[PDB]
């Protein structure tokens, strides 16, 4: 389920998980939204060689099962956001697991919070665009989440 999220000057795309045989359609869906980077939060699957060749960099930072992202992944994710939108204004960052496990959306949620949103509003903003956005462990994480590096001053 391709779902797009725009807040301030940030844009994110929560995609499905393609297979090697459907990568050409996937790449053109990404380009459609001007996606220039992809973060895989679940065990690797399709081969990235082809995607990269098309100008889309793939980042593999899996969570351990449905557990909240590690501090290392949260740090790198927030850094990616900060650098990508500052070096490529207007671009889009894609993130995905399998379009239903409620893992990928947390990353978008965290970006919204650091961007100024209340975790409550960040969750409703996403939940309204798609179901199964956050598993139980995920929601609790966001509830107790305190900003580590705000986006835009
Ligand atoms: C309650 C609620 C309020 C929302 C307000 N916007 C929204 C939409 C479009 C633009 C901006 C915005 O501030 N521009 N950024 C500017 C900027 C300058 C530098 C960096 O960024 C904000 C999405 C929302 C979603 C919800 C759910």
């Amino acid at each position: 389920a391709p779902v797009e999220v725009t807040y301030k000057n940030m844009r994110f795309l929560i995609t499905h998980n393609p297979t090697n045989a459907t990568l050409n359609k996937f790449i053109e869906e990404l380009k459609k939204y001007g996606v220039t980077t992809i973060v895989r939060v679940c065990e690797a699957t399709y081969d990235t060689t082809l995607v990269e060749k098309e100008g889309i960099h793939v980042l593999d930072w899996p969570f351990d099962d449905g557990a909240p992202p590690s501090n290392q992944i949260v740090d790198d994710w927030l850094s990616l956001v900060k650098i990508k939108f500052r070096e490529e204004p207007g671009c889009c960052i894609a993130v995905h697991c399998v379009a239903g496990l409620g893992r990928a959306p947390v990353l978008v949620a965290l970006a919204l919070i650091e961007g100024g949103m209340k975790y409550e509003d960040a969750v409703q903003f996403i939940r309204q665009k798609r179901r199964g956005a956050f598993n139980s462990k995920q929601l609790l994480y966001l509830e107790k989440y305190r900003p580590k590096m705000r986006l835009r001053f």
